[PDB]
């Protein structure tokens, strides 16, 4: 259960500053993004079960779904992807993200929107416009599942999950809505993101709806 406390690589640090402090009106962009990395992590998974299913005995079901928490002011987005490893999550969010994190920033330069973090392999980051605190839990099935999270105060802690519930595979998503954007916590507002920018996306969205 003991926690190692990691930093950004300085160019994910430098643009992790440039999402916060810098004003964007349509930040409903972020749940595009994170619903098209749990696609892409979700893709890997049928690709990996058609080389092998065995792969496919930690979940057999292939979902995205999102679980809005208005009380604890949470948005949770869990897919049944793949899942990282704890090398994957220093290597998958680092490194390879170097060369898009510096080209996004090289771009944004040159007059570039903000809605093109996808572009880039960075658009988990597009997360912070509305989350104060991101926790990801992951789990991939050669590896144990551990909890990333991070404030993006340059650093990031990388935790092996032994007390969470457990998620068999893929990656469940938490995030920590500032107060002035619960907006993206109500039934209706989450629905008509999901339908205008993940429209045809071929892997179920689900939404956890309470009355
Ligand atoms: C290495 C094999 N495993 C995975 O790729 C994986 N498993 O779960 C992933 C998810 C990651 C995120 C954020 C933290 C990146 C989500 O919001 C949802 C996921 O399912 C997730 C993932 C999916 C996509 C990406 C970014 N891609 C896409 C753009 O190019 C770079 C790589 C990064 C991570």
């Amino acid at each position: 259960m003991s926690t190692e406390t990691f930093g950004f690589q300085a160019e994910i640090s430098q643009l992790l500053d440039l999402i916060i402090n810098t004003f964007y009106s349509n930040k409903e962009i972020f749940l595009r993004e994170l619903i098209s990395n749990s696609s892409d992590a979700l893709d890997k998974i049928r690709y990996a079960a058609l080389t092998d299913p065995s792969q496919l005995d930690s979940e057999k079901d292939l979902y995205i779904r999102i679980i809005p928490n208005k009380e604890e002011g949470t948005l949770t987005i869990r897919d049944t992807g793949i899942g990282m490893t704890k090398a994957d999550l220093v290597n998958n969010l680092g490194t390879i993200a170097k060369s898009g994190t510096k080209a996004f920033m090289e771009a944004l330069s040159s007059g570039a929107d903000i809605s093109m973090i996808g572009q880039f392999g960075v658009g988990f980051y597009s997360s912070y416009l509305v989350a104060e605190k991101v926790q990801v839990t992951t789990k991939h099935n050669d590896d144990e599942q551990y909890i990333w999270e991070s404030a993006a105060g340059g650093t990031f802690t990388i935790t092996e999950d032994t007390e969470g519930p457990r998620l068999g595979r893929g990656t469940s998503m938490k995030l920590f809505i500032k107060e002035d954007l619960k907006e993206y916590l109500e039934e209706k507002r989450i629905r008509e993101i999901v339908k205008k920018h993940s429209e045809f996306i071929s892997y179920p969205i689900q939404l956890v709806v309470t009355k």
